[PDB]
């Protein structure tokens, strides 16, 4: 079982990478299973645009960690980010600006749901999947 967790936006990185006030501290996230372009490479920033609107204009920000290992060896939280209730992750994956990442030590809770989502962006030829 996961939970959500408030958190606040101080900074929106790129597509995949956010940085948040959470637990009274600040701290980057980088997104679960989910690779974004980096911004220098193909819908780079379409995938930062996307996200930076997101966590911008919501009212409410929050994180949920999964079950598997919480940061990655650069420091960043390993987690799912939710706008206004809505999961950044599978929304970036759904419009084609993402693709579904490898499974990174047992953090898999939301891999079938985000496949799915991006099975139907490739269907569409959507973005990343034209």
């Amino acid at each position: 079982k996961l939970h959500k967790e408030p958190a606040t936006l101080i900074k929106a990185i790129d597509g995949d990478t956010v940085k948040l006030m959470y637990k009274g501290q600040p701290m980057t996230f980088r997104k679960l299973l989910v690779d974004t372009p980096e911004f220098n490479e193909k819908y780079g920033p379409e995938a930062s645009a996307f996200t930076k609107k997101m966590v911008e204009n919501a009212k409410k920000i929050e994180v949920e960690f999964d079950k598997g290992q919480r940061t990655d060896k650069y420091g960043r939280g390993l987690a799912y980010i939710y706008a206004d209730g809505k999961m950044v992750n599978e929304a970036l994956v759904r419009q084609g600006l993402a693709k579904v990442a490898y499974v990174y030590k047992g953090n898999n809770t939301h891999e079938q749901l985000l496949r799915k989502a991006e099975a139907q962006a490739k269907k569409e030829k959507l973005n990343i999947w034209s």
